[PDB]
């Protein structure tokens, strides 16, 4: 098997618009979420979330090719300009076609999929946009990705809800691993804050409902939390095959070296009482990388501030780390950045591998009082100084979906 | 590397509701294409397509779950049900969680997105139903099936339009060569044949537009060709380790051999001109394969009737294969089915199977005039009687993603 480093990321998130901007956000625990002001909300259950502030994807994207472009795929496109430049990688036609994309989403371009029901209803499936399919379709971020990267490799697109992004990285990771590219651009977006979306999460009793006090109501881990906050944005990263890195010179943060996917088969949306599937990922992500559990420094938790999440994940962790568990430290980006869906496992994985290479933690914002089983360090209010050798990041999704990412110092 | 067999079949097309009616049909040119009956397509430009008939979900599915579930979600049920039962497959305690599920789908619960977008817009977000979300994300189709069958090995689900069920039953290829699971659920699903659906295809003009006579609108290579024909559907294939198979004594039909994905990385919608991604696909899956461009005996070309692809295909095949290419088999299954989206992978995967476990070829119905640039044999008319030792599917998607499986006979 290749070995794999990160040489590239890349973020757009609701507490900064690049990588410098999201790290300095989540180390000074940045809190992002706020009044939603992309569209009315006054008359949803939920009526705050981490949207993107101060974005332009004019400024990074050809006018026209924005313009038929949604939302979501603006994020994709423009993080993954960010991780390629971080990289310093040059793609030509010399390396383009060992170069793919891996861009996943949990829900793709909605907002196009409103606008043109509402359409449709109102004028008739004649007035439809001709541009609706290309760019609705979760796919989208990837090939257009692609396009403007030039990158010919693999183009593929996970979408496996909350997820989506660390499969996508970690579909992107074994793609690397058995020589099929020599470099991914891959992550995760998403750009869900629209009527329907809040609509159906809030409908499902998912969200958080503390309108009185939007600013505390990501709190993982916490006694009074009441349903996760959802965020925007992407988080990308540039695997690249080791000796190819190393012979142009690339940035090295990380090397990756696991990944576990499980599946409870248990409920659709609600986890498993006793973690079992959360725990075997986290498992096998360590067999995965020939690393035993003790090796653990940091887990950046999935930690969505729902009841049941919370709670499973803090027993998975438990489970699978032994006695270990209260000798690491664990936190929850969320808390921060909201719930950004398919897009949570990139900005997830760009924290992850931050931490390893600046040997700092991001905290778990908003934490006051944890429920009795969630006795963890979450590193809450403030970063904190700490040896990061190995990291994992988790992501446990809707659909049954548990995985484990695991990255460690490159040596 | 491990050795990955097809144990189980399983299919829901326009032409059929079984594995054995679906082949039934291929192999006497069965059409299964007519106006659209599932919805009022009066007002939209493309009134026909090819849908599942006589089928009811809850004749296989317990009703409650059957009434929480999108129609995509029926068919990838029903359709991984019959897989398990061809392949005699018992799933329990001891061998679940080496057991996966990896169903792609292009679009997804598009349906429960139109329902509710309406509902939002008549009654407000508050009458959205809770169950929404679930019963829309394309991985409901992985994680439904992954429930009810007791899979709890690998669960994911990728979405890159037409070439959907096609990179999900590779990677899921990839799995098994690699040993994260023993046994992979995999292939596509789709139900889009809805108003939002065609009326954005309708109005992107990729629909075919021969209302007066759609029995003979899916014309492959045919030089009259107009767009495609859409189809719902799903095909799914179980993948086994083949130590694991031949423990138990599983039916085989073939062993999967090859997978491959490139990228243009130049339009989103439309293929290169020189379809040198296509042409690249189809050699590395060759290459992947460990055969020479000379062993291939058929192609289940992705065909879809488009005026571009057909003939850009045709190059792909011509350029990859050599003369050769004038000396095997080459056929489009949609001049039958139509064009099945994501599940297109799924069902062309079934039938390439059979093919090789066969030695029969289903036609291009429909074919009369092929292009100038179109000339191969594309199988016009009728089955045809053939030896088909190694066989490869393509899937050229929206989005740029070229896919091309490759499977052979097993000795």
């Amino acid at each position: 098997k290749k070995r794999v480093v990160v040489t590239g990321l890349g973020a757009i998130t609701p507490i900064g618009n690049t990588l410098q901007d999201y790290w300095q956000g989540l180390m000074e625990g940045r809190n992002g979420i706020g009044p939603i002001t992309r569209f009315d909300a006054s008359d949803q259950a939920c009526r705050f979330g981490g949207e993107v502030k101060d974005f332009d994807a004019t400024q990074f994207l050809d006018r026209k090719e924005a313009k038929r472009m949604d939302r979501f795929c603006h994020f994709a496109v423009c993080a993954s300009q960010q991780a390629i430049n971080d990289a310093k990688l040059v793609i030509n036609e010399l390396n383009a076609d060992e170069i793919g994309v891996l861009i996943g989403t949990g829900i793709g371009g909605l907002k196009v999929l409103e606008d043109q029901q509402t359409i449709l209803l109102d004028k008739g499936p004649s007035r439809c946009s001709p541009f609706m399919i290309p760019m609705m379709i979760a796919n989208m971020a990837s090939g257009l990705t692609a396009i403007n990267l030039g990158a010919k490799g693999p183009n593929n697109c996970t979408v496996t809800a909350c997820a989506a992004g660390s499969n996508a990285i970690g579909d992107a990771f074994r793609l690397v691993q058995n020589g099929y590219a020599k470099a991914m651009i891959c992550g995760g977006t998403e750009a869900a804050i629209t009527p329907l979306s809040y609509a159906g999460f809030a409908s499902a009793r998912a969200l958080s409902f503390r309108n009185d006090d939007p600013l505390h109501a990501s709190r993982p881990f916490d006694k009074d939390r009441d349903g996760f906050v959802m965020g925007e944005g992407s988080g990308i990263l540039i695997l690249e095959e080791l000796e190819s890195a190393l012979a142009r010179g690339a940035k090295i943060y990380g090397e990756m070296v696991g990944y576990a996917m499980t599946c409870d088969a248990y409920h659709i949306t609600a986890p498993v009482p006793d973690g079992r599937g959360a725990t075997r990922a986290i498992a096998w992500a360590l067999k995965d990388s020939g690393l035993k559990p003790e090796m653990v420094s940091y887990i950046n938790a999935h930690g969505t501030s729902t009841p049941a999440n919370d709670v499973t994940e803090t027993r998975a962790i438990k489970q699978a780390l032994g006695n270990h568990a209260y000798n690491i430290a664990v936190s929850s980006t969320k808390s921060m950045t909201g719930h950004l869906l398919g897009g949570s496992g990139g900005i997830e994985a760009v924290a992850t591998v931050m931490a390893i290479a600046e040997d700092k933690v991001p905290p778990t914002i908003n934490l006051e009082n944890p429920d009795p089983e969630c006795d963890l360090d979450y590193v809450p209010g403030q970063s904190r100084a700490l040896i990061v050798d190995v990291a994992l990041s988790n992501s446990f999704g809707f659909g049954g979906h548990n995985v484990t990412l695991a990255f460690k110092k490159y040596q």
